[PDB]
Parts: C-alpha cells; structure tokens; sequence
C-alpha cells in the first residue's frame, strides 16, 4: 500500500458534483461550502435543545453545546497531528500538504454532526423504538428456518414456507427496523432527509461503525469494534456502497478522521459530564476530588488532577479547578491520541484499525474511565436524572402508539391516503399523516417510486420504508417538542 | 504603515505570557483562548436568551446566531486574508505568520459579540436604564447644581461648591443609567467572568468607544464610534491598560471588529427573514413578493431573483440556502474589499464607517431585508409581547432588589461583613440571593477604595448599583421570568 490522503479527503458530491481539476483554494472553498451546510442546518439548531445529561432548566450542557466542545478537542487533535507529520517532514509524503485545511475541516464538522442522529431523549429516545417495534416485528422469530407460529404481527413480513430469497428480504427488514442507532440514523438524515449533498469525505467522518443495521449473529473477529453497532440502515445501503467507493474502503472499513473525532467525543463527554454534575449542586468540588482520588488507587493521576486541584485551592474555586481539569486533561490526551493516530497511520488509513486512538490500557484510557466511573456512579444514578430517563421513555413509546394506526394500514389503503391525501373513510390517520413532517414524507414516496411496481418484492420494500418514516418523523423531534405532542395528542393540554 | 503585529498582540492582563515566541506558541495561545472561550457558562447561557422568537425549536436562540455570525466572520477573514495573499501585501502588512490568529480572533469576536447582552435584550436594557432614571436622574445633573435635584441617593445629589465631588457624581449618575450589552461585555469578561483572555480577544469585544457616563454630544469625527456606550466607569482604567496595549489613539477601535460587525449585519438579516417562513407568518412566495415589491442585472436579481429561480428537496430550504449563499458571495467580497481598501483609516482604529454601511448596493439588500423584517416580523403581536413582557418582568426584579440599594453605606457594609444581619432579615436574605461572583466582585472593587476619602460613599454607591445590574443582566431570559415569577409569590 501507501498514504495518499489526496485519494481520502474526495471534495466530489453525490449530487450535481465538482468536476475536473482544482486550485488548492478552489478545494478548500468547496469544504467551507460544507462548513455553511451544516452550521445553517436545522439539524444542528435543533440539537441546541436535545437533553445532553440533565434536563433543560441554563448553564447545563446540550447536544448542541457539547457537540461544540467536541469540535474544538477534535480540532486540537487534528492539529497535533498535522504538525507532528510536519516536524516529521512526512506531510508531503502523505499527500497532506495542499489539505490541511480540509483535514482540519473535516474533523471539526465531523464533531459537530457526531450527535446528529440521535432521537429525542437520546439512548432511551433508541430504547423506546427499538422496544415497540421489536414487540411489534420480533426479529428473533426469523434467526433461522421458519417458525409455524411466528410472533411477528405483519402479515408480509412473516416468514412464509418454501420461498427463502424473500425470506431473507424479510429477515433483513425485521432486524434493521429494530435496530434504530444514533449513528445509522444520522447517515440518512444528512443524505435522503435533509438532502445536504455533503462532500463524500465529510459524510465519511459520520460514518463512525460499519455493521449494518440488518446484521444477525456474531461480529467478525477482526471487526469487533468496528461493528459493535450499526453503522448504516438497509435504505442507505446503496449509498453506503457508493461512499465506500469514492473513499476507497474495504468492506466494514472506516474513514479515518472518524478515529479522530471519536478520540474527541471520548474525552470532552466524561469531563464535562462531572464538571456540570458538580454545578447541578449533587457535590461539591472537594467531594468529587476525594471521589476521584478514591477511584484511583508522580503517575497521571498526580500531574492532572491532584495539580488541577492544587492550582484550584490558590477567580471562583469550581471555575479554576475545571478549567486546569480540562487544560490538564487535554495536554496529557490529545498527544497521545495524536501519536496513536501517527503510529498506527497504517492500519488506521486502511481504516481497518481494530482498536480506538484511545481504549487501551494505557493510564490514558484509565484516566477517562475514571471520569466515567465517577459520572455513573454518583451523577447518571441521581433520581432526576433516571427520572427524565423514564419520561422520555414514556414520551416515545407513546407517540408510537399514537401513530400506530398509520402502520396498521393494508398497503392498498395507505397508498391510497399518500396519493388521495385526504381519504374519506380515514379520518383520523389521515391527519394522523397530515402531521408527519413533509420533508420524511417527500423521502417515503421519493423511495417507494423508484420500486419495481409489480415485483413480490415490493409489499415487503414498501412496509419497510413506511415503517423508517415513522421512525424518520419521531427521531427527528427535539425533546420539549416530542413531549408537547404527547401531551396534545394524549388530550393531556390543549 | 501597517504592521499587525503591533495589533494582534498575544499577551495576558494575568499570568501573561512572556518573551520570544515561535509561530507555533503564538498559535497554541490564541487556541487557548478558543477553549477558555467555548467552555465559558456565558456562551451556553446564550444557547437560551431569545433572539427575536419565543423559545418553544428550529428557532435561532443567541448562541446559533452567534455560531451562524461566526462562520460569516471566518468567510469575511479568509476573504480579506486571500485578497491581500493576491496584492502581496501579506509580508509587508505583518500578517504572514498571524493568519491563523487573525481567523481566529474574528471568529471569536463573534461568537462572544452578545455575550454581554441582558435577559430580554433591548427591552432588559430598556428596563434597567428607566429603572435607575426614575431613581437618579441623570438629566438634573448636566450643568450647575440644581435646588431641587430629583435624584432620590443623598450622597449622589449635586452640592453647592463642591465641583471636584460634583463631576464624580454627575459621571455616576449618568453611568448607571447607561447600561450596555457591550460595555456589559467588557465588563463580564474581564471583572466579572476573570476569563483573562488575550488583549488582541479583548479588543474584539469592544464594539463601541465612547464612555458610558458620556453626556452631551459626540465628537464630529467619531460619530460612528460613539453610537452607543462601549465601556462603564469602572472598567475604565482597564480599558486605559486595553488602549496601551493594543496601540489605540483615545476613542480609537480594534480592527477584526470591523469584520465580526460586518457578519453580524448580514448573518442577522437573512436568519431573521428564514425564521420568520418557519413561523409560518408567511409562505416562500409571499416573501419573495415582499422583497420585490420593497426593492424598486442588479443586485436583487442576481442574489434574490437568483435564489428564487433556483428555488422552482424542499423549496422553503432551497430558497433560503441560495438566498444565503448568493448573499454570502456578493456581501463577503465587498466586505473584504472594504477593510483593505480602508485599511489605514481601520488598523488606526479610527475609521467612521462601517464596512457595509453606505449608499452602496449591498447595504441597500442588507436595509430590504431589515425592513421587510420590521415591517412583517417585528411588529408581529406575538413578538411585541414578549418585548413588553420581558420589560415587565426586569422592571419586577429591580424593583424587588430595591431594599438593597435603599439602605445606607454603614449599614449595607455591615450586611456584607456579617452576612446575616438581625435587624435586616429582608435585605440579608436578598443579597444571599446574589450570585457569589457578582459579590466577590463589588467586595473586590470597593476594598481598593480610600476608606477615608470623601469619594467613598460615592464610588460605594456605584459598586452597589453597578453590582444589582450585574446580577439581572447575568440572568437568561428564561431564570429572570422564573425569578420574578416566584419572589413575586405567584407560583412556588
Ligand atoms: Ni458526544
Ligand atoms: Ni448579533
């Protein structure tokens, strides 16, 4: 092989591409282009109010606010890295010398978008739709041969005797629908939903696992961790192959920015987590020093966090501490995350790389572990907290129910209620789809029109896609909003 | 005569950084104050001030305005950057080793270009500054005592033959009721927050040059400049140390302000009008009419007509991506052009124009925008309400903090020494209600007074009023209401 980043970071769209040669400037105007796109995104806004730990009440972290902390680690590793290779004189060899702009670009929007996917109450937003539509598809029903009292409840979906090429259809569905993730989600969303027409390297630093949604049984041994979710759904599939293409991957590679960003998450996720624990007043700073020191046991621990301490005992105590906390903890992370990265430039290009720049058993990766086990252990644990958990839980699974009825419908009927808009003898589901957003409705009927109409396929194709455009219409809800429907709907408020 | 090196200047108030400096440290240094910047509580408390709707959440709050004021900021930079890389000016301007801080300092400036603003915006500033009118009345102090003088502080009240006292209080009484979201700014960054940013960030922030307690006209030549408040009497001596370092002439302004203002203008504009379709006051086409008709191979049809041509994925989107970026590409340029073309006027600091302010054609989209914005949005009943509303409600809090400001010197200071006074429940349990910045910080000011001097009670006076508006202007929209709410015993 060889490192040619020139043959990575692709400035080409999926759509009404840039054609030909470009100027060095002309390539960095087109990822600024991209830099527009997603920061004038209502995806990003949106995010400025989906809970992040606590509930919204303002000096408390968001989606949005932590995905802006993120950006800047993920930009400060990206530039240690960058001028590491130059001080290595291998910047050119790599082809990095006309894209360090890109580069850098790339990383720091692929920050901002990392949370992007995510439902409405985040990971129990995924519990809520992963739960109802597995009691509804119950996808451990087609594991294997076919089952003579299949638990799933949709006629066509159900395992029929004798014909296996469509039961294998049917047995990818069942699993990808139940199988909503953050990530996939977010794949389809920059994509078919909101139709940014990114960059294919941009959209590449999204792509953070590489299982598909509709994989069953074990991982690969050699792809644990980079399958240990789904990383895209059976819709995008096609474009995934695409992608794969244009960023030169293997199959289940990774685009390696992605490592990068991934390092940022990792380490701006567990300080903040407790610096915003101890500003909702669960403990004071000297009790999470002691909590800290404890779940310990001139090592990291020392230079970190005992000298953020003893700079913070010599402006306001919680502000000093925090800061020589997040300054410490970066000096000590980003190089070597950044010398992760170089070391394994290899592996990490092929984008193969079976481990994080970060999960080892480094004191590095224990360092941050030590934040999370301080952050779960006395602040995810608090009963406000698992409270919101359960509500918003409570929220999603009720909208579900509440749509329910849509996904009820025989394909003749809710074709007919797409194309007639407002059907008669369908009061209710009619508005009920009145009130799904036009851009998830636009994707429902852009997919089902490119199907082969008469194929015994297509049933099948067509439930699948209603199906993501329910889940599309729900996961794109900010918190507050999917709440107020609830209530509304549940007649609960006016 | 134009070396940036002279301006972009990479020392501290605190702690500063000392000596020699490799491209790289200079570097490292500004990125320093990304961080201390992004991770500042005044940031997030941005992501809910309102901007111009209700928060209810596709809708800009302050700090998506900002991040969107941001990048147009950064576009404007690398625009200007570019255009001199183009001139060979570069070298010769001293910025061929400070691009990177250059980009930097601009896209900082503008994500912190509100930071000081107070709950509720305008109106928070309208509230704040009748408040203190209605209780020192400035206007009575503008010439020679007057024997009825309406301001109802003893201390503060003009006295017969006592000049020197007397300009001391004719500058407090007109301080105080001069309250700034940018003078607040300077103020939260470096008293308030002790954020200890680089003089260069500082410099930023400083949109305006004339002091609060300005009264009478403002100097022909620096009309512009001196629009509004740009500092209070207490960050004075501060802003004395900013001018030395930065090389500013008196009244003089930093550079990169030039350009986070530009992209304020337009990010402001366009963001408005999109907002406004969302709200579905009305659709695309009714805009587009709007526009046409408010006008009168130009401008419009290039950007608008453009974007409206393009825009026959979903159309409102469409239209308002092209409307942005065509904006952007004709805008950004001009901008660019204008701070090189000015640049001596501007790197002086002393400039009297905006870079799109003019008679130019992109002024004139930027003032249709505007006015089909204040026409159809503004002026929106749903709008108008909350401005009320919020005037309302900081009105509430000042009036009950009032007790605080109400007692005397002794008796206060003894409030801040025992902290729990007996005879004083009221008030004692209102000043606990303080923030603990805002108190450490009037602690701070007044320790470093002449305990004995007559200007004492004066200076004390100022600190304590100056500490009541740090304390509501520190507020979010959302903290201020809940408080009125429930010191108003309303809810629980
Ligand atoms: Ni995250
Ligand atoms: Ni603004």
């Amino acid at each position: 092989a060889q490192i040619d980043f020139r043959k990575k970071i692709n400035w080409h769209r999926r759509y009404r591409s840039p054609q030909g040669v470009k100027t060095e400037h002309e390539i960095l105007r087109i990822f600024e282009s991209d830099r527009g796109r997603i920061i004038n995104s209502p995806a990003i806004r949106r995010l400025q109010q989906k809970t992040q730990v606590f509930p919204l009440e303002a000096a408390v972290r968001t989606r949005l606010t932590h995905s802006m902390e993120v950006q800047q680690v993920g930009r400060y590793i990206a530039k240690e890295i960058l001028s590491r290779l130059k001080e290595l004189k291998l910047l050119e060899a790599y082809g990095l010398d006309e894209l360090t702009g890109p580069f850098e670009s790339i990383v720091e929007m692929s920050c901002l978008m990392h949370d992007i996917g995510n439902p409405p109450f985040g990971h129990f937003g995924e519990a809520a739709i992963n739960d109802w539509f597995r009691q509804r598809l119950h996808p451990e029903d087609a594991e294997s041969q076919p089952l003579t009292d299949d638990r799933c409840s949709v006629a066509a979906l159900r395992l029929r005797d004798g014909e296996e090429p469509l039961n294998e259809l049917r047995r990818k569905i069942r699993q990808d629908l139940c199988h909503f993730e953050g990530n996939a989600q977010g794949i389809r969303l920059v994509h078919t939903l909101m139709r940014m027409n990114l960059t294919w390297a941009q959209v590449g630093g999204i792509l953070k696992y590489t299982r598909p949604a509709w994989w069953r049984g074990e991982t690969p041994e050699t792809h644990h961790y980079l399958m240990k979710k789904p990383g895209y759904y059976l819709s995008e599939e096609a474009y995934i192959a695409r992608l794969r293409k244009e960023l030169n991957l293997a199959l289940y590679s990774r685009f390696p920015l992605t490592w990068i960003m991934e390092a940022a998450d990792d380490i701006s996720y567990c300080v903040a987590d407790l610096e915003d624990a101890v500003e909702k007043r669960i403990f004071t700073v000297e009790q999470l020093y002691h909590h800290l020191h404890e779940a310990w046991g001139g090592s990291l621990f020392s230079l970190v966090v005992e000298n953020a301490w003893e700079k913070s005992r010599s402006r306001s105590t919680e502000d000093q501490f925090f800061m020589y906390l997040r300054v410490n903890t970066l000096n000590k992370l980003v190089p070597y995350a950044a010398q992760r990265f170089i070391d394994n430039l290899p592996a990490i290009f092929a984008g193969t790389f079976n481990h994080a720049l970060l999960e080892d058993a480094s004191e590095c990766s224990d360092l941050l572990k030590l934040y999370k086990n301080v952050a779960v252990k006395h602040v995810f644990s608090h009963p406000d907290v698992e409270r919101l958990e359960l509500q918003g839980y409570r929220v999603i699974s009720g909208l579900l129910e509440i749509y329910r009825p849509l996904l009820s419908l025989s394909l003749s009927d809710f074709t007919e209620l797409v194309e007639k808009e407002r059907v008669k003898r369908f009061p209710i589901e009619s508005r009920l789809f009145h009130k799904l957003s036009t851009r998830h409705r636009l994707a429902y009927v852009e997919a089902v029109s490119k199907l082969p109409s008469d194929s015994p396929e297509f049933p099948l194709w067509e439930y699948y896609y209603r199906c993501r455009l329910l889940q599309d219409y729900i996961s794109g809800m900010t918190d507050l909003y999917a709440w107020d429907e609830y209530r509304r709907l549940m007649a609960v408020e006016q």
